[PDB]
């Protein structure tokens, strides 16, 4: 009856289009939410027979520690995807492009300038910046990579961590910044846009030193009784019309070549974002980088 999806995404991004899939395909979709690595660890310890069917969200092509929990599968539409971001992981289909961002409370900021990671180290901001657990979250892990990528110095990562408060959940960062508990935080584009569009005093900052771009992925979960419509769901989520819907409604950044680019107001087009070049990312395993910065 039920197709189960693991997703670190928030409900407001995926519940509507997953509802549209229910309406079109007459299948009931339930979502298991959580931090990326928490979902992957819970999935790993799940019986084959209780497991869900699809994992969507997170930098799956680079942070799946147990490939034996997934089925080798990429959607056929990878041929229509942007050349620079096609998954090199046979278990993962690229789904969305998600810039990681700095979020600033524009009511608390005042005259303080925050242009990137270096500005977060200003003494006035000490202990008043937040980020999420790099061991459990995609956002915290990708931000620590971005800081390390600046000069490939672990001391830069430690300097930031000694300056900021680590939170358990990524979405707690944007909530506490938007509500005025912190001056700034390390978040991602869609989560920042959710609260800014709700009227909260939130500024979205793309770090001038280099903005990490997440290639979010979709993967089929190895279970005993896979729902036979799960490949239709992956095709649905990576299709042109559905990707166009995500772009039009959320200012999402599509993985496809044949979908519009939309950067309403303070959301920036990828061409105007100082992305960290691939050549600056050292190609270091997920677990090893976490050992490096511990
Ligand atoms: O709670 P998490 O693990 O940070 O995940 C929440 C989100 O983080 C972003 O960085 C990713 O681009 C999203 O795909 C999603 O994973």
């Amino acid at each position: 009856n039920v197709l189960t999806v693991y997703s670190p995404y928030q409900s407001n991004l995926i519940r509507p289009i997953l509802n549209e899939f229910e309406k079109q395909e007459h299948v009931k979709i339930e979502i298991k939410h959580g931090s990326t690595q928490v979902l992957l660890s819970n999935l790993h310890n799940e019986d084959f027979s209780e497991r869900g069917d699809v994992f969507m969200g997170g930098v799956l092509s680079e942070t799946i520690d147990h490939p034996e929990d997934f089925v080798p599968y990429q959607d056929t539409s990878v041929t229509q995807q942007l050349e620079d971001y096609r998954s090199n992981n046979k278990y993962v289909t690229s789904f969305l492009l998600m810039p990681t961002v700095i979020v600033v409370n524009s009511d608390l900021q005042g005259d303080i300038k925050i242009r990137g990671y270096q500005d977060l180290l200003q003494p006035i901001l000490k202990g008043k910046i937040a980020y999420s657990n790099p061991n459990t979250t995609t956002t915290g892990y990708q931000h620590m990579r971005a800081i390390y990528s600046m000069h490939h110095r672990v001391s830069d990562v430690h300097q930031f961590q000694n300056h900021a408060m680590q939170l358990s959940k990524t979405s707690k960062v944007i909530e506490d910044v938007a509500k005025g508990k912190y001056y700034a935080g390390l978040s991602y584009e869609q989560d920042a846009r959710t609260w800014k569009n709700k009227g909260y005093p939130v500024s979205i900052v793309y770090p001038i030193e280099g903005t990490m771009l997440n290639v979010d992925g979709i993967a089929l979960v190895k279970n005993a009784h896979p729902h036979p419509k799960r490949k239709k769901l992956v095709q649905y989520l990576t299709s042109r019309s559905v990707q166009q819907r995500l772009v039009a409604e959320f200012d999402a950044k599509s993985i496809r070549k044949d979908v519009s680019e939309q950067s309403d107001q303070s959301i920036e087009n990828l061409k105007n974002i100082p992305l960290i070049p691939k050549s600056k990312l050292p190609d270091i395993p997920h677990h090893k980088f976490l050992e490096m910065i511990q």
